[PDB]
Parts: structure tokens; C-alpha cells; sequence
């Protein structure tokens, strides 16, 4: 179509779709109660992203936001996607390390604030304020990464896989506030099609790649 | 009023209301921890539907959607209703069979995708796309029914009641994608008042009738 | 700014902000699994309110609602705030008394109906109907307070702290339906700036003061 970013949305849609079907088939047969939780989460996440990418592709998950005296196309559906997939993702890490519930609630709450304020920032019409919400969102992100890095005796296999996905999480999650800032959502330093491309690549990395790593570990089996 | 479907919304409102009060009174005295969960769920579900039916009756839970070059009255509040009551309903069946958490998360997630994409379909302005979302929603439904049918040793009483409500669930839930397709939401083969009538009858069946069956079983008691 | 209520929104923002940082620092070091849940909740609640107060201060968490032939400024973000903080608050009391899950689900469900119908009331354009939703919301509140008062052997310390926060909860929560009724949201007997002032004072009392009392108790430690 007329939206140059469509190809990234179509590609994103296809890969989340393919990832969902992979994990869906991959998850067949799994009877270990613990393995099943990781499979459920890891299958659900790209299943949601699939529907959210398709809504952006079809034009539903997009709105227009006035700021800078300009009409800025804001794919709100990315935030809806993140609002559900990032706590699931954290759930993966919490179950991994048998996190305390209080810590999980801390993380999921901080996460909802993270996406919620990033959405608010994305939809805020007063340009300067966009970055106040960015800053607060980023602070919630930093809290989360802090908890994950310096909070989260497990078996060596758990500790081992946790360290991998933990380092993946930091680099990956940290890229999102940077893509937003430089992208058409924030400072408009990079145009929307490039920004969509970037977020697509991070999302598929976070929602299929991350799952491929997790589900490759015996750490998910009790 | 001027909306011919009002009587079905008024009737739906009254019966969910009456059902809530019934289960509320019925639930008094129940001290068994397990029985209390089934009562909580089974009381909450029509309590929510009551508020959602009343919002449709009063005109709040309704929006207008352009497609087919027509202004289509979409009772979005039915989806809000379903978004909360159908996982509760699944919760009833999961607790029944002592489902694994991973399986519950699978089900609740698939359920949210089911209602979420059905809502998206209901609000989609490009007519053809309405049915893409229908198809995806229906696929999530089929997944759920698959899990419930061929996934979900329990006591004979549990197995017995599970089989009943399971068969009820399949026929009942399966009717919804058919009513949407033929109704003014989808192909416009049946007009809105008839479609509302149909959904009211299914909702009261799913939100009061189903609860009457469940709460009639000793299966809910530990 | 031009909104006379801003100072109450700015003050509310500052105090929820200060409260969050206090509990955040206060919560450092806590390793007791149980204490951590109370800290997580009690820190998250004003963290959310902080973001919600700031959204009202900046003008994002506000919409205009036609009724009485007037344009009524409705701070929808207060309801978003409440929708998340009041179940957390109930969670605090449930964990306190080791509530049955069925009872918690009952409470959280009734709570969502409470805020959900109060939001619907706040956004309802037919003036009379505003109070039908108020009445239903209030009935859900009364249910909750009923459960908390005459439903919720614990150690004397638990029973002791529960009784305090329980009495706090009744007086505090009960003030909200009164402030809405007399405030510009309901009968317009008290103007919006006064109404905002009132809700700010209740919110800080409920979201920082209540937490200061809870976190002051050894009842939160296993
Ligand atoms: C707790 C724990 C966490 C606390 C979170 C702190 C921050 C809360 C964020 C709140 C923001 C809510 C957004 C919405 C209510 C705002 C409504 O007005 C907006 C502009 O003023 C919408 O504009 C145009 C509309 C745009 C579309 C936005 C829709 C978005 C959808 C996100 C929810 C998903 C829906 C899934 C339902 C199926
Ligand atoms: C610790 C603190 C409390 C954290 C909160 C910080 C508040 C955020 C600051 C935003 C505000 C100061 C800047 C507002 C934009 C300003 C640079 C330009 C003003 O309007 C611009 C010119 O009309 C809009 O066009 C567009 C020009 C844009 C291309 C430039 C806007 C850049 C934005 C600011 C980016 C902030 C990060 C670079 C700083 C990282 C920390
Ligand atoms: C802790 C940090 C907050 C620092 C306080 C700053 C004060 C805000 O600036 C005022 C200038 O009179 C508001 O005027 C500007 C008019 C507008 C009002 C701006 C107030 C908001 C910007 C409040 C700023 C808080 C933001 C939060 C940033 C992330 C935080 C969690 C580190
Ligand atoms: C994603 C961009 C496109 C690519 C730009 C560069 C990617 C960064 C990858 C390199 C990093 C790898 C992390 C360290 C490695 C070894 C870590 O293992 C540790 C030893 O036990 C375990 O936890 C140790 C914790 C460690 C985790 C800390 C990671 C750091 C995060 C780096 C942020 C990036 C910058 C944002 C990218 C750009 C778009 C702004
Ligand atoms: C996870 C697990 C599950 C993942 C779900 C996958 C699909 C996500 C669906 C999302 C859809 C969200 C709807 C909303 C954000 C869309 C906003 O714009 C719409 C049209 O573009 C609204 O139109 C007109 C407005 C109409 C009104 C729609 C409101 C609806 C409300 C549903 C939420 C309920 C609110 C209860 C709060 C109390
Ligand atoms: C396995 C697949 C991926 C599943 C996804 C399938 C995609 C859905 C197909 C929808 C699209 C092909 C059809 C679009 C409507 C088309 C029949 C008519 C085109 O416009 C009509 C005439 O202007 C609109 O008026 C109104 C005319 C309407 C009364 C007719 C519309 C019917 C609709 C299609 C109904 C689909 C189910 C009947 C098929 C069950 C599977
Ligand atoms: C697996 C199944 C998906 C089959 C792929 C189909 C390809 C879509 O058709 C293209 C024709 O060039 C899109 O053009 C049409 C323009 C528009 C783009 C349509 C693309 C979407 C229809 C993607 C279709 C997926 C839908 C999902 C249906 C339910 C699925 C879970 C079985
Ligand atoms: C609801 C409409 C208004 C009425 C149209 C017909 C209603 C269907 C009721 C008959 C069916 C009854 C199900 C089978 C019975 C016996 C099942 O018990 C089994 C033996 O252990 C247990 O699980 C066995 C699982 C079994 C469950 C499979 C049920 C099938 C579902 C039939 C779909 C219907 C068609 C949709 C209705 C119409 C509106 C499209
Ligand atoms: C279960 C358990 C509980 C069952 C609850 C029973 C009552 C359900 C209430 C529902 C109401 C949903 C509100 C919204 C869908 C209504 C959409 O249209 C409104 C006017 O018709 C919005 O007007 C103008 C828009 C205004 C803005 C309203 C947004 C509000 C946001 C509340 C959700 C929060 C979002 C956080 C996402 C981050
Ligand atoms: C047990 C029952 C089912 C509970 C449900 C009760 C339904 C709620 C009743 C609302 C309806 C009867 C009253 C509608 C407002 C009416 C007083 C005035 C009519 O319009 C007014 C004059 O044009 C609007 O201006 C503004 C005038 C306003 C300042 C006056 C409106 C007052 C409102 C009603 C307040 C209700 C509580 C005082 C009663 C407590 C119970
Ligand atoms: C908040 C307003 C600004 C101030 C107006 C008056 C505040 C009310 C505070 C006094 C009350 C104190 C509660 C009783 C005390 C002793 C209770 O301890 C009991 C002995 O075990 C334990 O549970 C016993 C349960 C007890 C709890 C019942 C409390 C009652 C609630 C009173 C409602 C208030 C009226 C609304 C205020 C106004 C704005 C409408
Ligand atoms: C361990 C196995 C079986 C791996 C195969 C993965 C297949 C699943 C579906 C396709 C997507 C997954 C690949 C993960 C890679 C990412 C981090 C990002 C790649 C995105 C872009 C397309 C190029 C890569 C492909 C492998 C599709
Ligand atoms: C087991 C007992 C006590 C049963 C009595 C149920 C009473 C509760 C409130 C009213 C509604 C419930 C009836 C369930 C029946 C449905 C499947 C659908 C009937 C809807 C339409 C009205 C006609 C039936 C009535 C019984 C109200
Ligand atoms: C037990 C200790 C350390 C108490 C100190 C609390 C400090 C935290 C942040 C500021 C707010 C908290 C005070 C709670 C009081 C309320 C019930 C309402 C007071 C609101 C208005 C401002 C005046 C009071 C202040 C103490 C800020
Ligand atoms: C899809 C899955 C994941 C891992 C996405 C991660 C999302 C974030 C870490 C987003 C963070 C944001 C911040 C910190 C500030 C700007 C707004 C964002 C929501 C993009
Ligand atoms: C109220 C309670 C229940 C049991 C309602 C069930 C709802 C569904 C099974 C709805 C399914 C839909 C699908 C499959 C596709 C069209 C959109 C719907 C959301 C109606
Ligand atoms: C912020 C924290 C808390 C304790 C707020 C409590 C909120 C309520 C008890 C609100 C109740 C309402 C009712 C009963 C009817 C009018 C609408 C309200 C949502 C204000």
C-alpha cells in the first residue's frame, strides 16, 4: 500500500505468524507442568504480536497524533502488543528463577507503568511532554532491568539460561527507548518506515528469537 | 425506545440481574474454599453481564461503525462483557479439572485473543477484513475448544460434571461465531434485533444457565 | 495554568511521587517473601497514582463530557488510577488475613465493577443515568466493605493491623461516592476544583497514608 512501512508490518506479521505456528507445533506433546508454562507463554507472545502486527498492517492499530503542528502516525497497537507480551516475557524469567511473587508483582506493575506511560507519551499532543513520559517509562524500564540484573541457588542450567536471556533482555529492551526517541514517535530523527523496521526487528527478536533460545534449554523442564 | 433490540437488552439486563442476585444469595453460607471459588466466578460473571447489558440498554455500550457505506450499530459492550466473563468461565472448567497453570494461561491468553480480535473485527471499517478477524478469532476459539475437549483421574463427579459443562461449552461457544457471521456484525443476513436476541439468549444461557448447572454439582465442593 | 484545580493535581503529583520514592527506598533490603509482597503493592500503588496524577496535571487524563447541556471536564484518569490501585489495596488486606482465593476474586471482581461502573457513570451523557451507575458502583462498594468488615485465627498483630486498616478503609473508601455525588461529576453541588482537592486528599490518604500505616506494622513480615 501507500504506507512505506507496510512491508515491515507485513514481514513482521508473517514472522510472528510463523513463530506462533512453530511454537504451537513444537509445544505438542509437552506434558511437564513446568515446561508447559514456558511453552504457553512463549507461544502466546508471538500469537498476540501476530494479531497486533496484522492490525498495524491492515491499518487498524494506527492512529494520527497532532504535535509539532504535524499529523503523526502513531501505531498504538505496538503498545497494546507490548502491554501484554512484556509481562509474559518477564513471567518467563521469573518462573525461570522461581522469583518471589512480590518481586513478580513489582516487575509486572513496573512493566505496565513502562508501557502505559510510553503509550501516553506516544499519544501526548504537547511535544515536550512526550519526553517526560519517555523519561518516566525509561525509569520504569531501568527499574525492571535493575531487578532482573541484580535481583534475579538455582541449578546451573537455570542460572546459565537465565544469564543468557537476561543479557539478551537488557540489550534488547534497552534498544526500544532509543528507537522511540530517535524515531518519528519522539525526536523525528529517523523516519517512521525506518522506525517501524527497527521495532519489527526488535519485536521478532524479542518475541520469536528470545523464545527460540528459551525453548532450546532444558532449564524449562522441571 | 427507538432501538427495536431494546427489549432483548432489557430482558437480558433483568435476567443477568436476577441471576446475580440468585447466586449472591445462593452463595451465602458457603465456607468451603473450593466451593467459594466457583461461587465467586459464577456470581461475578452475570454481575458483569448485568452491568454490560445495562450499558447496552441505556445506549452507552454501543458505537456506530462505517462499512458497506452504512452506519452499523456495534454493541462494543458485548465484547467487553465477554472479555471478562469468558476467561472466568474457563476458570470454572480449569479449577474443575485442576488444570495445569500453563494450560490455564494458554486458555486465558487464547481467549483474550479470541475476544480481542472479535472486537477488532467488530470495529473494523473495511468490510472484508472484518472476516479476517472473525476467522482468527474463530481459530482461537477452536484452539480453546480443542484444549477443553481433548486436554481437559478426577473423581467421577468431577469428570461427570466436567463432561456436561464441556459439551455445553462447545455447543454454546460455537454458536457465537455463527451469530456474528450471519448477524449485522458480519454478513448482515440477520438483522440487529434478531442478532441481539440471539446473543442475549446465548449470554443468559452461558452466564446464568451454565452457572445453574455448575452450582448444582457437588463437584464444586472439595 | 488556567485550570484552577491544577495546584491540587500538582500537589497530588508531588506527594504520590514523594511517597513512591519513600517506599522505594524503604523497601530496599527487604528479603522476607511476605514483606516483599506488601512492599511491592504499597510502592506500586502511589507509583501508578503518580503517573495518573501527572497525566491529569498535564491535561492528558482529562476529557469533556456533555450533560446538563454543559461541557463537563471529567478526569477519566482518576478512574484508571483507581482501577489498578484499588484491587492492589484489597490485595494488601487479603494477604494480611490470608483470604481465600475465591474471596479475593470476589473482591477484585466487585472492585472492577465498582470502578468500571463509576467510570461509565462519569462518562455517561444522560444526566439521570449517571446516578444509576453511581448507585450500582456504590452497591459494589458496599459489597466490598461488607466482605472486608464481616468476612475478613490470625496472629494478634495481623488481626490488630487488619482492624486498623479495615476501619481506615471503610471511612476512606466510603468518602469517594460522596465526593463524586456532590462534586462536578455528579450533582454539581461542589465545584471541580474543590472536588479535585477532595479526591486528591483521599487519594494521598489511601495511597500514601494507608501504606505508611501498613508498612509500619510487623504484620507484613512472616
Ligand atoms: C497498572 C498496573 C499500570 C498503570 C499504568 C500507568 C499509565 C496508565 C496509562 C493509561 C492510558 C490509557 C489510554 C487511554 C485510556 C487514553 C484515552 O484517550 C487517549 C488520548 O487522550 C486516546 O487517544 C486516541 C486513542 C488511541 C488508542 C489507544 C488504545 C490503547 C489500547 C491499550 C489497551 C489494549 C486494549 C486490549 C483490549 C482487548
Ligand atoms: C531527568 C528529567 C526529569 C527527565 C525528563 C526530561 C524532560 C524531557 C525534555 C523535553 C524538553 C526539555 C525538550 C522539548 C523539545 C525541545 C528540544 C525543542 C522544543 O520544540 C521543538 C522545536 O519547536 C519541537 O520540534 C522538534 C525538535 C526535536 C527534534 C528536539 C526534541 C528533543 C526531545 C528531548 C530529548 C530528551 C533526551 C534527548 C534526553 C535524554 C535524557
Ligand atoms: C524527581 C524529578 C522531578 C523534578 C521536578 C521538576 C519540576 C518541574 O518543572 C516545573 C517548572 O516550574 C514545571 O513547569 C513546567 C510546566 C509543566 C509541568 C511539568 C511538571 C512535570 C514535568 C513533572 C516532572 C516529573 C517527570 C518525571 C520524570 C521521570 C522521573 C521518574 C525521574
Ligand atoms: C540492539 C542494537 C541494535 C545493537 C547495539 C549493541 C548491542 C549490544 C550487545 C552487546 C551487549 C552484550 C551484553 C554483555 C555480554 C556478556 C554478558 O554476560 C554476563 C556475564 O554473566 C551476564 O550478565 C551481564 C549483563 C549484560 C547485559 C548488558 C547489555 C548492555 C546493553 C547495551 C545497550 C545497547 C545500546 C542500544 C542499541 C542502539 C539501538 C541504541
Ligand atoms: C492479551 C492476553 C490479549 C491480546 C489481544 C489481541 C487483540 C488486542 C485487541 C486490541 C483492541 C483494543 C481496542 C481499542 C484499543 C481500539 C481503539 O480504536 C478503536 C477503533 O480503531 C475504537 O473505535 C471506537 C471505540 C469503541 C470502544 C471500544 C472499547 C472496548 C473496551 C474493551 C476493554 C474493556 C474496558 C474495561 C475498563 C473498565
Ligand atoms: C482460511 C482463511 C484465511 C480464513 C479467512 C477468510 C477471509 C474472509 C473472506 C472475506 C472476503 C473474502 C469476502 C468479502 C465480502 C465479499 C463476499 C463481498 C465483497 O463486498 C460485499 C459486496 O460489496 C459487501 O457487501 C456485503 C456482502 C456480504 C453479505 C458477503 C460477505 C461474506 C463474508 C465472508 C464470510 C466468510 C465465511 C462465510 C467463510 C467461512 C470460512
Ligand atoms: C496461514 C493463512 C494465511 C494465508 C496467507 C494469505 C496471504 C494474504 O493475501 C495477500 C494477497 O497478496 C494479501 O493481499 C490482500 C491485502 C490485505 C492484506 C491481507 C493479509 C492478511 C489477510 C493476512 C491473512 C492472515 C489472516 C489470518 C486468518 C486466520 C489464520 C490464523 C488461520
Ligand atoms: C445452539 C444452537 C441454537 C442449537 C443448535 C444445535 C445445538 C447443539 C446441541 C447438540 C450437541 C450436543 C453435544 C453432544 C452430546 C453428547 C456429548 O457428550 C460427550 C460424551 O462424553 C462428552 O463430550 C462430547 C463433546 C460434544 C460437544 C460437541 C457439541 C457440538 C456443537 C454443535 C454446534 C452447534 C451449531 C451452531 C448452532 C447454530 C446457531 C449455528
Ligand atoms: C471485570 C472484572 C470488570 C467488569 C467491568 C464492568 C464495567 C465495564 C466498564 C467498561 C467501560 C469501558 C470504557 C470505554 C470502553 C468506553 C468507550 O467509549 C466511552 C464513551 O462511550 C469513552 O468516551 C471517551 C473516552 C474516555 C477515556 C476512557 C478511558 C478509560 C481507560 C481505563 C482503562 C485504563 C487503560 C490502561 C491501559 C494502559
Ligand atoms: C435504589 C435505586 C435503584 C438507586 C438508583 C437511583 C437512580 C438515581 C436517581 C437519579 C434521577 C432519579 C434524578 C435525575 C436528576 C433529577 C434530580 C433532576 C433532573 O434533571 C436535573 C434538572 O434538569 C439536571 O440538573 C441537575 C440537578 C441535580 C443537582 C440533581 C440531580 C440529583 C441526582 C440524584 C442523586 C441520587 C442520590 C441523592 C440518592 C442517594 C440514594
Ligand atoms: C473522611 C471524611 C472527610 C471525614 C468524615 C468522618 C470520618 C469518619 C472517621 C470516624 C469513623 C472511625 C471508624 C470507627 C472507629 C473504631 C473502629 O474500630 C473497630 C473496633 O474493632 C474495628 O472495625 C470497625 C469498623 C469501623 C469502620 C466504619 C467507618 C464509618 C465510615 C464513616 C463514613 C464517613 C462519611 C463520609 C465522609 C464525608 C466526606 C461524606
Ligand atoms: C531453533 C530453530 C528451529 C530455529 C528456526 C526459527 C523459525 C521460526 C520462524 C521464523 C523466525 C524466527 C527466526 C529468529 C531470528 C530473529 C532474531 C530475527 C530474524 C528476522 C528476519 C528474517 C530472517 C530470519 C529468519 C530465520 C526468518
Ligand atoms: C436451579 C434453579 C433454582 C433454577 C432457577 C433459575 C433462576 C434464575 C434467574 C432467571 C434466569 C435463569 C434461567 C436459566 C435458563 C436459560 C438457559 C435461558 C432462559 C432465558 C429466558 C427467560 C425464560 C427462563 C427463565 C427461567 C427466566
Ligand atoms: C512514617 C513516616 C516516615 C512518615 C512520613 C511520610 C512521607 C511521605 C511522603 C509525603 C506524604 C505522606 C504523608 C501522609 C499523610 C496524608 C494522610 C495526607 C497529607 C497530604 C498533604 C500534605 C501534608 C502532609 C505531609 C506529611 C506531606
Ligand atoms: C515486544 C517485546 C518487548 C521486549 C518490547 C519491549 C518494550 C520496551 C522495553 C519499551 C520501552 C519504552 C520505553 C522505556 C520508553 C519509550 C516507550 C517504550 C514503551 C518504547
Ligand atoms: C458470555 C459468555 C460467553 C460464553 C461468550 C462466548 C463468546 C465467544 C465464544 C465469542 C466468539 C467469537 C468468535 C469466534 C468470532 C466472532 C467474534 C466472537 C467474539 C463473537
Ligand atoms: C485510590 C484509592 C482508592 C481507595 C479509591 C477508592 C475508590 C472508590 C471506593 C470509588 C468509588 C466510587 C463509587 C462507589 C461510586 C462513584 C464512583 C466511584 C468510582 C468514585
Amino acid at each position: 500500500t501507500g504506507r512505506p512501512e507496510w512491508i515491515w508490518l507485513a514481514l513482521g506479521t508473517a514472522l510472528m505468524g510463523l513463530g506462533t505456528l512453530y511454537f504451537l507445533v513444537k509445544g505438542m506433546g509437552v506434558s511437564d507442568p513446568d515446561a508447559k508454562k514456558f511453552y504457553a507463554i512463549t507461544t502466546l507472545v508471538p500469537a498476540i504480536a501476530f494479531t497486533m502486527y496484522l492490525s498495524m498492517l491492515l491499518g487498524y492499530g494506527l492512529t494520527m497524533v497532532p504535535f509539532g503542528g504535524e499529523q503523526n502516525p502513531i501505531y498504538w497497537a505496538r503498545y497494546a502488543d507490548w502491554l501484554f507480551t512484556t509481562p509474559l516475557l518477564l513471567l518467563d524469567l521469573a518462573l525461570l528463577v522461581d522469583a518471589d511473587q512480590g518481586t513478580i508483582l513489582a516487575l509486572v506493575g513496573a512493566d505496565g507503568i513502562m508501557i502505559g506511560t510510553g503509550l501516553v507519551g506516544a499519544l501526548t499532543k504537547v511535544y515536550s511532554y512526550r519526553f517526560v513520559w519517555w523519561a518516566i517509562s525509561t525509569a520504569a524500564m531501568l527499574y525492571i532491568l535493575y531487578v532482573l540484573f541484580f535481583g534475579f541457588s538455582m541449578r546451573p542450567e537455570v542460572a546459565s539460561t537465565f544469564k543468557v536471556l537476561r543479557n539478551v533482555t537488557v540489550v534488547l529492551w534497552s534498544a526500544y527507548p532509543v528507537v522511540w526517541l530517535i524515531g518519528s514517535e519522539g525526536a523525528g530523527i529517523v523516519p517512521l518506515n525506518i522506525q517501524t523496521l527497527l521495532f519489527m526487528v526488535l519485536d521478532v527478536s524479542a518475541k520469536v528469537g528470545f523464545g527460540l533460545i528459551l525453548l532450546r534449554s532444558r532449564a524449562i523442564f522441571g
